[PDB]
């Protein structure tokens, strides 16, 4: 057992250690509450208690691709919406800079296409977009495919005008990932691979409440921690039908045969400056986020 004790100042004795070489940070869209923008599930506050306008006949419909398919006027609406665009990188993002700059960072599988790890300065190598990006876009027929650039999905959003194919009149909806659309190819091909030489799993921001992302805590080693920052535990529940994660694939934090598995509940964003701190690299972060944000200010 590789933890000397399941709490945070374990995971950053742990982290110190010679044997923590290698971390994979897995995130969610918690990570970018504290900068502006709302995650899905929370209640009240969440995206899917917030759709009630497109009268949907439940709000997943939004980010389906057959509800799509048939009516995709109200994800167009959304996305113009979705992207005033003027948002910073919260703490929680640079602390994953700041793996990077101490050469701790395998990777970042990120859940969110608010883009803001690559703002951080987390690079294309550093980071899979496990649910796509809105950078390019194509059309939905499996022959055809075509491919449209950042600019021409922008000027049909703000045209208002439902985007259709140049070339077969079908669909063309910006490369993020809607329920029942595959993966990117770099999430297998890094997966198979990454999670193969991975040392400490790091949680920040989501719910696993979906495949396969949520299979990616069950794919490391059994041996090796994994931390969850969050506001609250995600990864561990009593089985029912309809569960999201496989049998025994879950966190196990609060269980008597419970060993490699810590839960901090509370803002990622103060979760992250007290491991920084116990690591020692409080002013580091700071100072960082300080000059990054004056830094965007002024461009
Ligand atoms: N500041 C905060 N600090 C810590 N945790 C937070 C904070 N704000 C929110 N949380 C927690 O952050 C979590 C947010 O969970 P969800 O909203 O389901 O986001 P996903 O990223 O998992 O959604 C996954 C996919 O589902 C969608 O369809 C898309 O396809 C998404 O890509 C909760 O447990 C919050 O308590
Ligand atoms: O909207 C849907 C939905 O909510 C559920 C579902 C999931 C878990 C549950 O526990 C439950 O009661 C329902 O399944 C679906 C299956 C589909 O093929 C299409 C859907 O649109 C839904
Ligand atoms: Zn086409």
């Amino acid at each position: 057992r590789l933890l000397d004790e399941l709490t945070l100042e374990g995971v950053a004795r742990y982290m110190q250690s010679e044997r923590c070489r290698r971390v994979i940070c897995l995130v969610g869209a918690g990570i970018s509450t504290s900068a502006g923008i709302p995650d899905f599930r929370s209640p009240s506050t969440g995206l899917y208690d917030n759709l009630e306008k497109y009268h949907l006949p439940y709000p997943e419909a939004i980010f389906e691709i057959s509800y799509f398919k048939k009516h995709p006027e109200p994800f167009f609406a959304l996305a113009k919406e979705l992207y005033p665009g003027q948002f910073k990188p919260t703490i929680c993002h640079y602390f994953m800079r700041l793996l990077k700059d101490k050469g701790l960072l395998l990777r970042c599988y990120t859940q969110n296409i608010d883009t803001l790890e690559r703002i951080a300065g987390l690079e294309q190598e550093d980071l899979v977009e496990a649910h796509g990006t809105f950078y390019t876009s194509h059309c939905v027929s499996a022959s055809c495919r075509h491919e449209y650039p950042l600019s021409w999905m922008k000027e049909k959003i703000f045209s208002e005008v439902t985007p259709k194919c140049e070339d077969c009149q079908s669909l063309v909806k910006p490369d993020i990932v809607f329920f029942g659309e595959s993966l990117p190819a770099r999430f297998f091909s890094c997966m198979q691979s990454d999670f193969l030489k991975v040392d400490l799993l790091l949680v920040m921001g989501t719910s696993l409440q979906v495949q396969p992302f949520a299979s990616l805590i069950s794919k490391a080693p059994l041996s090796t921690p994994r931390l969850l920052i969050n506001k609250e535990k995600a990864g561990q529940s009593d089985p029912f039908l309809g569960m999201i994660m496989g049998l025994g694939g879950g966190m196990d934090f609060d269980s008597k045969k419970a060993y490699r598995d810590v839960a901090w509940l509370g803002e990622c964003d103060q979760g992250c400056l007290a491991l920084a701190e116990l690591l020692g690299w409080k002013k580091e972060l700071e100072d960082l986020v300080r000059r990054e944000h004056a830094s965007i200010d002024a461009q």
